[PDB]
């Protein structure tokens, strides 16, 4: 049956209702970025070295210190108990098998402690969203410095949530008996209620001195806005459209990643999320400078089609194709990627 991360989306879309395959699909407006987070991947060309012997290749990285398997870590994506009965407590299960992290979205349908104790011995940040209640915010920081969260991705591309067609005509909302545990379109309302419009540079300033984790800038599209985050004390940078749901026609990340690359200068590391999908996507990324990569709805297809085993079937075919990419190219090890291996 499913053999690619293309199945497991075709899976999903035949078990779950179109509600919630709508909302985990969509992108923003007309879709044009959702499209070219994938396209984009396919103009980077592959220009592999032969004879190098990859007899014992090796996938291990590291992320902001900490080890993991393989340099394919899974993204911040709500409510994923609507895509299987375990959600979010499926996911972090496979990723402590997997030895790769995972990043809990701060609308989860599973609380910060519920995920810690399922998954003690995963790999664990905390993506945080700034809400107008300070209180809230700083309590959501103290429960993963507790919890043994790793590191805070705070989100700086959501001063008001995206315009997602689909969502609007669907009326989107959660199924009656779940709830976002750690407390029109029916989350755009939320956001518009719950979210402040008017964080700044101070308001990181803020979080920078609530904190000794290390932070991550995430939803940065523009070399000069890196240089900024690098001026305030952040330890990197994810490379993110929000998986296409803001701002629609801003780049995909592939493209935009070679700039912010060069404008850290080496001080902070670089992530990508959009588009990945292939073990391809992952060594294109890397060839471009960035550390890791991490993978939104790829997840909730295999929490769709089997939960805790599904999300382990995803990961574990990512990695395979990323492993045969790098022996075809003729790289050992993550350390020998290099810029010479793609062109545009
Ligand atoms: C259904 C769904 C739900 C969420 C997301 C995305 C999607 C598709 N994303 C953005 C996410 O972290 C990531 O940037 C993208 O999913 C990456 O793109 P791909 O889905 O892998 O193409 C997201 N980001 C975030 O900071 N907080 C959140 O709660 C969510 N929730």
């Amino acid at each position: 049956r499913l053999i690619c991360i293309n199945d497991y989306e075709q899976h999903a879309k035949s078990v779950l209702p179109k509600s919630i395959y709508d909302y985990y699909r969509s992108g923003a407006n007309d879709e044009e970025t959702l499209a070219d987070n994938i396209a984009a991947f396919s103009r980077w060309k592959l220009y592999p070295r032969m004879l190098r012997n990859v007899a014992e290749t090796d996938l291990s990285t590291s992320v902001l210190g900490q080890r993991v398997s393989m340099p394919i870590c899974v993204g911040a994506t709500a409510m994923q108990r609507m895509a299987h009965v375990d959600g979010e407590l499926a996911t972090v299960r496979a990723c402590q098998s997997l030895g790769t992290g995972m990043m809990l979205s701060s609308w989860a349908t599973s609380s910060i402690e519920e995920v810690a104790e399922a998954g003690p011995e995963a790999l664990r940040w905390l993506q945080l969203y700034i809400y107008k209640d300070r209180e809230v915010t700083k309590k959501l920081v103290r429960q993963a410095e507790k919890m043994g969260y790793k590191a805070i991705f705070v989100t700086v591309d959501t001063p008001y949530l995206g315009n997602r067609l689909d969502d609007v005509r669907n009326r989107f909302k959660l199924p009656p008996q779940l709830r976002m545990k750690n407390f029109d379109s029916g989350l755009a309302a939320y956001v518009a209620k719950a979210i402040d419009p008017s964080i700044s540079w101070e308001d990181i300033k803020w979080l920078r001195r609530l904190t000794s984790l290390p932070i991550v800038a995430k939803g940065i599209l523009r070399g000069d806005d890196a240089r900024e985050a690098v001026k305030h004390g952040l330890n990197g940078i994810l490379v993110s459209n929000h998986g296409a749901r803001q701002l629609d026609g801003v780049p995909a990340t592939i493209d935009v990643l070679p700039e912010i690359v060069e404008a850290v200068e080496g001080k902070v590391e670089v992530f990508l999320d959009g588009g990945v999908r292939k073990g391809t996507d992952v060594l294109k990324a890397l060839a471009l400078g960035a550390k890791a990569v991490f993978v939104g709805r790829p997840i909730v297809w295999g929490l769709a089609f089997q939960g805790e085993k599904g999300v382990q079937d995803v990961l574990e075919i990512l990695k395979e194709e990323f492993r045969l990419a790098m022996a075809l190219s003729g790289c050992q090890n993550v350390k020998v990627i290099d810029k010479t291996l793609v062109r545009k």
